[PDB]
Parts: C-alpha cells; sequence; structure tokens
C-alpha cells in the first residue's frame, strides 16, 4: 500500500534548482539536516516539560550519524518529535519562494535552513531520500523520493521509538560523506556546537 | 494585579552571566531577536496552513523595528504566534546548561542563539525589558524584568491583535541602537536574508 503524491509546484522548483544548479560547496547539507534534528528535538523537549508522558517513547534525546558504505547511505537519526502522516504530506511536501526572492539578490544556496527549506539540501549529495519516521500519536510512516516531481508515502515492520531517520541514497560521485574523517571534519567545522548529543557511528 | 516569580536558578545564573561578563560584541542581540520573531511567524504560518481562522487577528506576517530615542527603548514587534500566560512563565522563566558546557569548550556568548535562549541577550543592552504578548487562545498579558531574579506577569488595555512586542529599555550607554544606520547596519550584517519582511520606524 503506497500512495504517491505531487510535490506542490514551488518545492519541486526549488528541489530542481538544488539538483541542477552548479554550487560545490555541497556540504552545507549535514549542518541543515543536524539542524533540523535539533528543532526536533526542541520540540519533543518543550512538550515534555509540560507533559512527561510523551517521552514514554524515548527519554534519550540525542542525533546519530550512521554510514554504511556497502548501501552507500548515511542516515542521519534522531529521537526528536516525529511526523504524522499529515506533516509527512505538507511539511516535506512560501519559505522556498523568499528564497528565491533572495537567490536573486545575491544569496548563494549555503543559505537555504535561514529560509525554513534545509530538509531538500539533501539532494545536493543524494540520488534518493527515504524519511522513516514515528510520531507519538500517529503509526510508524516511511516517505520517499527521487525527485522528479513526486513522492511516496506508506505505512513502515522494525519499530523505531519516537522519532525520525532520514536515509540518504547517495549519489556515486559523493560517497566522500561516507568517509569518517569527512564526517568529522563537516560536523567540527559547521556544527560543533548543538544542544544535543550526535554520535557518529563507526563500521564495520 | 502582578504576579511575581522566580526565575528558574540557572535562568537566573544565565542572565547574570550575560550582564556581568565583558563582552563588546553586544550587537548579536538584535539578530537574536530576530530570530525569535521569524519563529514565532513560521510558527503561525505553519499552524494556518492547516486552518486558516488563525490569522482572523492578523492576516500580515512581519516585523518592525520601533526606536523611540526620548523613552530609551527599542522595540522589537512581530506579528508571530504569540505566547500564552503559561508560556511567558515557562518559555521566558537545559538549553542553558549545554550552552555552559560549551562556554567552558571555547564557545562565546554570539553562539546563545544555538541553545534555544537568544532572548536573554537582550540583556547585553537593556537594563529592563517588557513583553508584550497575545496568543489565539488567551488575553493579552506584560511581562516584564529587570534581572536580579525575578520577573512579573500582569494582563496588559490597549490591544494589540495576534504577536509579540519586546521592548527594551536600553542601558544609558547603549543608545547607539537607537540611531538609525546604527540599526540598519546590524540588520544588513547579520539578519540579511530572512522570510519576513522587516520595517524600520523612523523617527519622529
Ligand atoms: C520537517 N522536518 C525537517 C522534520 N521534522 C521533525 N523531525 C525531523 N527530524 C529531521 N527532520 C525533521
Ligand atoms: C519564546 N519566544 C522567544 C517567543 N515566542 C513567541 N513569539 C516571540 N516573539 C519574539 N520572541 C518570541
Amino acid at each position: 500500500e503506497v500512495e504517491t503524491f505531487a510535490f506542490q509546484a514551488e518545492i519541486a522548483q526549488l528541489m530542481s534548482l538544488i539538483i541542477n544548479t552548479f554550487y560545490s560547496n555541497k556540504e552545507i547539507f549535514l549542518r541543515e539536516l543536524i539542524s533540523n534534528s535539533s528543532d526536533a528535538l526542541d520540540k519533543i523537549r518543550y512538550e515534555s516539560l509540560t507533559d512527561p508522558s510523551k517521552l514514554d517513547s524515548g527519554k534519550e534525546l540525542h542525533i546519530n550519524l550512521i554510514p554504511n558504505k556497502q548501501d552507500r547511505t548515511l542516515t542521519i537519526v534522531d529521537t526528536g518529535i516525529g511526523m504524522t502522516k499529515a506533516d509527512l504530506i505538507n511539511n516535506l511536501g512560501s519559505g522556498t519562494k523568499a528564497f528565491m526572492e533572495a537567490l536573486q539578490a545575491g544569496a548563494d544556496i549555503s543559505m537555504i535552513g535561514q529560509f525554513g527549506v534545509g530538509f531538500y539540501s539533501a539532494y545536493l549529495v543524494a540520488e534518493k531520500v527515504t524519511v522513516i519516521t514515528k510520531h507519538n500519536d500517529d503509526e510508524q510512516y516511511a516517505w520517499e523520493s527521487s525527485a522528479g516531481g513526486s513522492f511516496t508515502v506508506r505505512t513502515d515492520g522494525e519499530p523505531m521509538g519516537r522519532g525520525t531517520k532520514v536515509i540518504l541514497h547517495l549519489k556515486e560521485d559523493q560517497t566522500e560523506y561516507l568517509e569518517e574523517r569527512r564526517i568529522k571534519e563537516i560536523v567540527k567545522k559547521h556544527s560543533q556546537f548543538i544542544g544535543y548529543p550526535i554520535t557518529l557511528f563507526v563500521e564495520k
């Protein structure tokens, strides 16, 4: 059971821009994902001040980076607040327009995060993104897209607790972001101080 | 009718740090306020995608900077989502601790915003802050504090629509942030691209 949806026309345009605009500084994507993760963690955090039961599906608030050279994927995991099916379809489906009206006036792509639309920076480095997610008031869901104007949503076995898993299947010329000294350099450089623990998994 | 509350002990410590730590680069405060404002606007924005009635108390989404040399105040106004009485008391009343554990390891104060606690940067420049606020599901409220460990909350006449007014009564040696070329320099330098219109009021 698999639903296919059209990206809203402007998200398709924004995404097109990110895939086709020549831009060497692709690395800013990680910061944009870690950044989203942090916001998600701030969210389950603020909520659980007035209502602790919410951390019944995970007490620990943190971020994992999981490289896998065999699949050629980099997974950014958090145990933040998660997405309901509706959010998956909206949130990931007007900060874009500003962004272009900014891209007109001497902004560049590295400012993408300043416009609510950092997620889509994943497309600098990834041929296909899959987003597994579990919000406290819904079941677990899988979202996916290799761009080209559509996405899919299906319910996910293999239950995570509350949280989000952003899986990057990397473009073949972007496997440097699977290397450990590459990831550490990027985290130190762009996300050095951030209110949650970040674990970089090792391989095997 | 005026309630006085104690800041949670760590907020009092964080605030103390900001008032007594020698740090010349005080200007980063504006970016931290404009930044909060923007988040508030993102919030009423996301909400109103699924439920337009919410913008019944204000269709227009924007930020005003209102300098007044007679009162010696700089007001940062937004028509974002607002705060309920509860949020006033919490939200403005653990990103702090991280921040210190970061301040230990070579971070400085300019990173305050990376830790959820940018609001308190107002204290670099302001002897007293007043925050007038109106959330869709509550009446209008005034919050206040000259630090020293407490704040007040009272209901506010003079109704704003939905939104937040952060009033800075500036320290007497900080009146440069009332000058127009000073504000423009700071907005251009630190908040140049941001998803909402910013109006700098002129004086008279
Ligand atoms: C909408 N958006 C980017 C997100 N919302 C909630 N949790 C997340 N974890 C990573 N990205 C997330
Ligand atoms: C908690 N916090 C800083 C705020 N929440 C909502 N609206 C705001 N406008 C300025 N600051 C705001």
